């Protein structure tokens, strides 16, 4: 489902940028090697997500140094990143709480 | 804040869980997840109906009729449930890698 790749490489990527500010290339770099080339990914798709993640203020860029221009997650994007993970914590739980409900019946 | 693209995944996570453990009524699912959130999680009858039209619409759930209107999970609703958990699992170890490979890019310099 097109919905679930699209969050799914937003997810890594913003991953990536909480490891450290970095460039489309080095970006694309770090994830083909962390998927063991699984993935590997399009400049004009990273160029595409990041003006959408820029635009709501998630990332935000700058000049580095070879002049490159390089991407930060903002401080709302540590929190968005923060509230994600913990509401799937519950979601995950609450699961679990589901079947062992149900069992008990 | 928590975009509502992810709201309407988390809840729908939820539903197909609920489904996935037995063909239910609205009802008895808005109880079941009202109990298995310990009160923190009521969802709204309409919005049931809601999500349960694009479920149904895309083959996930179907329906059939005491005089209560179950919903089951279809079988491409079983595959989407496991293809997502997979692919969520891939992600989880592409995390897991890039973690341990700025430890050692780390270590080294």
């Amino acid at each position: 489902p097109k919905e679930m790749l699209r969050a799914q490489t937003n997810a890594i990527l913003l991953n990536v940028l909480k490891q450290g500010d970095n460039y489309v290339y080095g970006i694309i770099k770090q994830v083909k090697e962390a998927s063991n080339g699984e993935m590997e990914l399009n400049e004009a798709t990273l160029y595409t997500i990041f003006k959408r993640l820029e635009k709501d203020g998630i990332i935000s860029s700058y000049w580095g140094d070879g002049r490159r221009k390089y991407y930060r997650l903002t401080e709302i994007g540590h929190e968005n990143m923060r509230l994600a993970f913990e509401s799937w914590s519950r979601v995950d739980k609450i699961i679990e709480n589901l079947e062992a409900n149900k069992k008990s019946e």
